[PDB]
């Protein structure tokens, strides 16, 4: 459904070098795929991979050669590769998320600029006048200006998957002007939520002299368009996998149904981080067990977690301490209230987990979008299990009718969990209807098509 009369640029390639990268860009990856299988225009992919003879790079290409292909990668040689991730993860990520003492920051900045430079280098290497350029996220904040300087009139769009911080937090950055500058090269810039748009605009007016209004930031004697376009999932594929007989999700669902007979299941998947709010979920769950003796022995919380980059070590320690406390207090030999899986689970196992779920709880402190909630809503269309959503997550912006909570308010989280578990059948079915068609309203495909159309629409 993309209009007919593309380069997609990313932090990392969807596949690691030994293969598939789970690294959690699935809504994004789905968009890339949608782009790859388009026939009206064929997409080219620009990205880097930091992994654990220069034609042996073409050995790794040799069977990183699924693709369209001709996927376009970038290579950084050096030992302590993590450096590439260091400015982005140690400086930008915490600030953008409203959150480490290094004095090597300048070196990290050096690496950051190098990263962006290599991206530009490759892009110009294979660019053909008249391309449309799409770039994603914080690793590539510099790039739009480099492309605009290198090219005066190319159509360039930038989308930020992560949150954008308020001017108060953004000012902290030493390079703040260069990052803002950098971003101002795209004709069109996209955000998950209204607040991030407002914050970016405010940043552009305060840190830089640029003159702004509610949808436009104007500088260079040029006008830049900013937008709120929350990303969607690939609904058709997720629904198909969730409910297809071939993939074998059904056996797993019935097997899990067999294991947890007579028990209510709360299922969530989050990275172990400050922002994803696992701690608040566990605290609320503990309070919930505290308040309602009726639900003791009968409620099991299943949490599957993904590893964090660092300074989430204490997050893992705290989360773990709370889990140990809850299981010590309310657990026995046959019943374990909290199940914590830190291993990578299979896609079918995951979808199974979502389908068997009697509850979904999202307690994110701050994020661009919660994919898991949407996927859960798809997985519950026939079963109609309730979703509880943090008001601070970006998905609260699109799923307005969903049950809402303040994750910091643990006692409230408890009350809400009790309320959701005790919902009448019709309430469940109706709410799931509303949320389901609301999710179905924005597909990844339509979101991706709409955004390309917006980039083109403004670059006139």
């Amino acid at each position: 459904a993309p209009q007919q009369v593309i380069l997609n640029v990313m932090t990392s390639l969807p596949l690691q070098i030994i293969v598939e990268t789970v690294r959690g860009n699935s809504a994004l990856y789905s968009s890339q795929h949608f782009l790859a299988e388009n026939k009206e225009w064929e997409t080219h992919l620009i990205a880097w991979t930091g992994e654990l003879e220069d034609k042996s790079k073409i050995e790794k290409k040799l069977c990183d050669a699924s693709g369209t292909p001709n996927i376009h990668p970038v290579w950084l040689l050096r030992r302590d590769q993590g450096r590439w991730r260091k400015y982005a993860e140690n400086v930008l990520w915490p600030v953008f998320h409203y959150i480490s003492d290094g004095k090597a920051e300048t070196d990290a900045w050096h690496d950051y600029v190098k990263f962006n430079e290599a991206y530009l280098n490759k892009i110009k290497s294979v660019y053909k006048p008249g391309d449309i350029i799409w770039i994603h996220d914080y690793y590539l904040l510099l790039l739009p200006q480099l492309l605009r300087m290198e090219f005066p009139n190319a159509y360039i769009g930038f989308f930020l998957h992560v949150p954008f911080p308020s001017s108060e937090y953004f000012r902290c950055l030493s390079k703040r002007s260069q990052l803002l500058d950098g971003m101002l090269g795209a004709d069109k810039i996209g955000f998950q939520s209204d607040s991030f748009q407002r914050h970016f605009i405010s940043c552009c007016a305060r840190v830089l002299g640029c003159e702004v209004n509610r949808d436009s930031v104007s500088a260079y004697g040029t006008t830049i368009s900013v937008e709120t376009l929350p990303i969607g999932i690939d609904t058709e594929k997720i629904e198909h996998d969730a409910f297809s007989s071939e993939l074998g999700v059904e056996e797993k669902v019935q097997a899990l149904k067999q294991v947890y007979k007579g028990k209510k299941l709360i299922v969530g998947r989050d990275r172990l981080d400050k922002v994803r709010g696992v701690i608040q979920k566990l605290e609320g769950f503990e309070i919930f067990l505290d308040m309602y003796p009726e639900w003791r022995e009968t409620v099991v919380l299943i949490q599957v977690s993904s590893p964090g980059y660092s300074h989430s070590a204490n997050v893992e320690t705290r989360v773990t301490e709370i889990i140990s406390r809850i299981n010590s207090k309310y657990g026995n030999l046959n019943h374990t209230p909290v199940l914590h899986y830190q291993m990578r689970v299979a896609k079918e196992e995951y979808l199974a987990l979502l389908r068997v779920a009697d509850l979904a709880l999202i307690t994110s402190v701050r994020d661009g979008m919660n994919t898991t909630s949407l996927e859960f809503v798809i997985c519950q269309k026939y079963n109609n299990s309730p979703l509880i959503l943090s008001e601070f997550t970006g998905t609260a912006t699109v799923l307005k009718d969903a049950i809402m909570v303040n994750p910091w308010d643990s006692v409230g989280v408890a009350k809400t969990i009790n309320d959701a578990l005790m919902l009448s059948t019709k309430e469940k079915v109706s709410l799931e209807s509303k949320l389901y068609e609301k999710v179905l309203s924005n597909t990844v495909q339509n979101w991706t098509s709409t955004f390309i159309c917006d980039i083109l629409s403004h670059s006139i």
